[PDB]
């Protein structure tokens, strides 16, 4: 029983950080294979960096200005591209760590585990959610670009974001690992802002059913309601809209727990208009969204990984 | 920027996971060096559980009786002995993915990393706190004994938990590495339940600064307080007492932030008494008391591992 906020292990994406430095400038690097990807903002002075042109920059580079290390071994480069806003530095020497790995974009919703890193070593792991308006909520620091977001699927890591910048109100904006910006911002820094952020209903529902699992269930009410009703009521409170999509995906739960996802949705209607009152579900004294259905159920029926 | 509850990167703890069965019964061993670490009623049938004899029932099994997987590996038992509530078991492979370590036993307040495995593979990673009743708040489930909890200094992993049992509310009961549980549980099924748990101060504080150090700020007032004053008030609100040993330890944020320990003592005297007024620290609706100073210290300035 007891519900956390739960990290992947991170032992087989530790393997794969490097530290990678052109000049004076370092961050983390993803050495997977014979290539080390990073952040193309490595080839950036600190004045660059207001208003870089980066294939500019990187036509001054040869291989040899790249240094990679991992551990106590330089790794020597052999080759480098740009793609995207991604460096790619092909080494001479294959990863023997390198898991089995696939590259993945998400979507607004999903949950991945950060290994934040500075200097090529890990500092830590926690759960983090896209949030619709394509920020996540991290704890990232200067020097942690590079640190990279993933899941496991039994022995394989789907690499999801890599990290580049940190926007006002102390949020965090990345990209895919082919170097495209999840949202609209930009490697530059100039001002630029996240869009107005929501609460992500299918994760609210997913929690919910976590507390039914776990005993908390103060919050259930006898009602029903469809799902214009709800989503009707969702949209003043800058909740996302519910798809039959999700209803699906939310099957699982609702025929373990024996509630339809539309009383889950009923309960919830109720609880956003009427406030919790002061009470806590599963601890916290906030509706919280960012499991999704997949981690409630990889949550509490023990799934681990190889 | 940013501050999430972060646990300790898990893969030096992962290579040491094992599965041990022995009989009808399997749990999670501790393999470090030659020795195999686990809880001692992986030797009860369920019917042994309601009122064991450990040594009555040690004494009927011999080393083969112990069947030690790591990955697709069996390691030949070659010694078993009890130590309080675990069961050390010699193997004739030393693991060589033993990182450096200690055993250590932690007092209430501190908090670690658990690393929940089932048959041997690793689930997930969170981090936890000794609560003052000697419980932690897991997310632990079925097979999940012979998970452990674990601090990282630079390369040196130091074992504090291993997971034994569930208690009433959902929380959970376990020993050091020598067996020696924390609190006056025993490891029988019968009916047991915590004591009162208690809200960990320097906690509350060291988790304050962090805010502060983020820009959270709303929550400063203007007053100062002795140690008396304050600790009076909290008394009441169930909170655990402040020393001067906490103060000390509270120091370099104090120096950190400009914040004297007493003001930010006189700001939480406050929050206490007045409640938050709707309000969030650091995005939760609740004071937050699983975070050290050190934890704090480690997060927000980046500090890594070898
Ligand atoms: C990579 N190591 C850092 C990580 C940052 C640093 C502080 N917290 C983080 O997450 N990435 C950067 O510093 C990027 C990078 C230039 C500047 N930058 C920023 O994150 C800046 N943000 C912005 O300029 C804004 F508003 F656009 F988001 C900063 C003010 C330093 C937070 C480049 C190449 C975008
Ligand atoms: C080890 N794999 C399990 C982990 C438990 C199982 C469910 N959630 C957990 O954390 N440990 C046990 O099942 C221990 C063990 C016998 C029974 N037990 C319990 O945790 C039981 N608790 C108690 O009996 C009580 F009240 F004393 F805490 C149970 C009712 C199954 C939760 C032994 C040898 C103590």
């Amino acid at each position: 029983s007891g519900f956390r906020k739960m990290a992947f292990p991170s032992g087989k994406v530790e393997g794969c950080m490097v530290q990678v430095t052109c000049g004076t400038t370092t961050l983390n690097g993803l050495w997977l294979d014979d290539v080390v990807y990073c952040p193309r903002h490595v080839i950036c002075t600190s004045e660059d960096m207001l208003n870089p042109n980066y294939e500019d920059l990187l036509i001054r580079k040869s291989n040899h200005n790249f240094l990679v290390q991992a551990g106590n071994v330089q790794l020597r480069v052999i080759g480098h591209s740009m793609q995207n806003c991604v460096l790619k530095l092909k080494v001479d020497t294959a990863n023997p760590k390198t898991p089995k790995y696939k590259f993945v974009r998400i979507q607004p919703g999903q949950t991945f585990s950060v290994l934040a890193c500075y200097n090529g070593s890990p500092s830590g792991v926690y759960q983090c959610a896209m949030r619709p308006n394509f920020t996540i909520k991290g704890s990232l620091l200067n020097g942690s670009c590079g640190s990279v977001g993933f899941n496991i699927d039994y022995d394989c890591v789907s690499f999801c974001y890599m990290h580049h910048m940190e926007l006002p109100t102390g949020v965090h904006a990345g990209t895919d690992l082919e170097g495209n910006f999840y949202g609209p911002f930009v490697d530059r820094q100039t001002a630029q802002a996240a869009g107005t952020d929501t609460t992500i209903t299918v994760n609210v529902l997913a929690w919910l059913y976590a507390a039914v699992i776990n005993g908390d269930r103060w919050f259930l009410n006898r009602f029903t309601t469809t799902l214009n009703d709800f989503n009707l009521v969702a949209m003043k409170y800058n909740y996302e809209p519910l798809t039959q999509d999700h209803v699906d995906i939310l099957g699982p739960l609702s025929a373990q727990t024996g509630i339809a996802v539309l009383d889950m949705c009923a309960s919830l209607k109720e609880l956003l208009q009427n406030g919790m009152n002061g009470r806590t579900i599963l601890g916290s004294a906030l509706l919280e969204d960012e499991f999704t259905p997949f981690d409630v159920v990889r949550q509490c029926s023990g799934v681990t990984f190889q």
